[PDB]
């Protein structure tokens, strides 16, 4: 019936057309230390965030899931201002970026898993900090080729919180690995497959890997459209090829699409070197609508299917 | 002549009796993510910080160096309130805690070392964030048994900044390793030995290691008095034994003492288990004065020598 947004509970039937994964603000953990030369400018950042939101609305987007982790500059009050300014629904997350010393220490104390669970529960059902704003998703990540014991604590805490709240879990997979293992581990700890999104699945170009992941009944996200040439992320050409194969296999009810944009970078400004700058030129919130979707239609993907991915799937995911 | 404190430039001759290493606030990197259950309470934190300062002033302490790193909750405006409240001089640092994603990324961009140098220079000569408060020390750290290439970037940036500003460098060594290598690397990049403090040297109990470090002409700090209880980690009894040997070798002009206290922990509150708790029971700002110093005097250490360590050495270090 309802889902927690940065503006409070909203009927799931009102979410409409949704981008499952985009960042209004993002900083890599550590950006905090570089505050002097990387100061946050609120007015300019809000202006940029709002322009990005208006671009999305132009393409009919009504809802954005912004899963910026707790240590990556997640700012619920800022996201509420963006929502208030634009009428967009924005759903935020609780979780940590892809071990940090704070949690090495609580592991020592032996309280880490319970502390993480308590954190998830507080942010899902009480509010983040003193904002009164609640997260609607739990964000998780694992390592390349392995789900470490550290990471499993988070997975276990997430499974517990998911069982109590019915919140959605969104994961990050590293370099196209551990999709099946993520789903299996969550399910083995009681998590609901219909409330799980295995993310960055576009990082793998082997359809068998996807089918193995999809067999668990979870959602999967091709959530990095526009990102090419870095991380050894595949090309958009490769993403589309993989997507087309799955869609022609009838998997549209388990697939969602996004760009993983960072519209305002936190910390010190930078500029990408010339070779990558060009490969990364389509990495913006309009890319799916101006480039990818028309290419899909040319390959015979019907509106029905597209609507299922952008509207049907988020509705079912959050209900 | 002058040193930058959180209240601005102060004559070095007014520093007087000094604790070279104590934290008013500290959180392990990652504490930021746990804001909801680990909210910073300003009034209570200030009250606790000020009480700690007043305990130090009771033992004649007039200056504290608080080298809390940039990513560990360093809060110059807070430290200035403590100083204003108590009359203490407080000198803060610029540096990162003992590679986080932010700097892995700038390493990719190839600008990391220059960025770190720029950061040091800005914080030493302009001010931290918008506070107008300048650091007086550069804080550095290396790994157990190795100074990594990542860490060496910081060391190189620090050496450059030190040559330009004459600022002091304070290091963290991990588990009694790399003292000599730290001094050698800094000196090889032009840093001034009389402006360097190799920290946590109390972590090693082999006097030859200390003498090898001292041979470079740097200061060394026994800066963790009261910290005891980890298996294989040094006891206060062991610290005193090592210290006594060096003092009887005539090294008092290169040695400084501290506790490395954390008076207010940032992030979620915790309680140490009963056994470790009892071992850690002397970890407070009065410990050197009520326990360690009287024990030194019983072993024949004269006031002259103690005065050199607590007053003479910091004066020479910062001048
Ligand atoms: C430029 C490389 C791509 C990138 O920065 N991805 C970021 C976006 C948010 O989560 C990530 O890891
Ligand atoms: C409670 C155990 C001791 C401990 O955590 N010391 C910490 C505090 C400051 O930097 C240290 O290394
Ligand atoms: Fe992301
Ligand atoms: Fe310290
Ligand atoms: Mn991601
Ligand atoms: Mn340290």
């Amino acid at each position: 019936e309802m889902v927690e947004t940065v503006c409070g509970p909203v009927p799931v039937e009102q979410l409409g057309k949704t981008l499952i994964h985009e960042h209004f603000l993002f900083g890599y953990p550590g950006f905090q230390g570089d505050v002097t030369r990387g100061t946050f400018r609120e007015d300019e950042s809000l202006r940029v965030a709002v322009e990005a939101a208006e671009k999305m609305k132009r393409h009919g987007i009504q809802t954005v899931v912004d899963p910026t982790p707790n240590d990556c500059g997640r700012n619920p009050a800022f996201l509420r201002r963006v929502a208030e300014e634009t009428g967009l629904n924005i759903i935020c997350a609780t979780g940590y970026y892809y071990a940090p010393p704070y949690f090495q220490f609580r592991r020592l104390l032996g309280t880490a898993e319970d502390d993480i669970y308590d954190m998830f529960m507080a942010e899902l059902t009480e509010g983040i900090a003193d904002t009164g704003i609640k997260a609607g998703v739990i964000k998780l990540a694992s390592s390349k080729g392995r789900i470490t014991e550290y990471e499993k604590m988070f997975f276990r805490a997430a499974a517990r919180a998911q069982k109590e709240t019915g919140a959605v879990i969104i994961t990050h997979t590293q370099e196209g690995t551990m999709g099946p293992e993520q789903a299996a581990y969550l399910l083995e700890h009681g998590a609901d497959p219909k409330k799980i999104v295995i993310g960055h699945m576009c990082g793998n170009t082997d359809p068998d890997y996807h089918r193995k992941t999809l067999a668990y009944g979870v959602y999967i996200a091709f959530d990095r459209f526009g990102i090419q040439g870095m991380v050894g992320a595949p090309t958009d050409e490769e993403r589309v090829r993989t997507l087309l194969a799955l869609l022609r296999d009838g998997y549209e009810k388990q697939i969602m699409l996004s760009h993983n944009t960072v519209n305002v970078w936190l910390g010190r400004p930078f500029t990408l070197p010339e070779p990558f700058a060009e490969m990364m030129k389509n990495w913006h919130v309009e890319h799916l609508f101006v480039n990818i979707i028309p290419a899909l239609k040319n390959e015979g993907i019907r509106d029905e299917v597209l609507e299922q991915m952008f509207i049907g799937n988020p509705a079912a995911l959050f209900s």
